């Protein structure tokens, strides 16, 4: 049993930034891989990026040069630096974690992020 914990959304103007954590509990040792999706109000969720354990890091085209993901082991930590905000980014930020050499998944809650004025 894995369970992931998020934190640091929030409303903030076009050119901001913001860093997202996903904090892992449990059995966080059969961790595969963690990922970022987020929900844009009206669509499918969509992927973000993506780490391993070794901090092997891809991402998609729609956050490629702005968004960073990271991980901190110490802390079972994950996170989404949220570089160079556009107000199309304005969606619910939800992270997952693929645990058991990839046989389960596990989600955060989700954090809203809200790109105006
Ligand atoms: C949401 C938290 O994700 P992370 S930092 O994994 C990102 C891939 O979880 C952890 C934490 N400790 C670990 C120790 C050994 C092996 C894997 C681990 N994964």
């Amino acid at each position: 049993e894995v369970q992931l914990v998020e934190s640091g959304g929030g409303l903030v103007q076009p050119g901001g930034s913001l860093r997202l954590s996903c904090v892992g509990s449990g059995r966080v040792r059969t961790i595969n891989t963690a990922g970022w999706y987020r929900q844009a109000p009206g669509q499918e969720p969509e992927f973000l990026a993506r780490i391993t354990v070794g901090g092997t890091t891809s991402y998609a085209d729609s956050v490629k040069g702005r968004f960073t993901i990271s991980r901190d082991l110490a802390k079972s930590t994950v996170y989404l630096q949220m570089d160079y905000l556009k107000p199309e980014d304005t969606a619910v930020y939800y992270c997952n974690a693929d645990f058991d050499f990839g046989s389960r998944t596990a989600w955060g809650q989700g954090t809203q992020v809200t790109v105006s004025s």
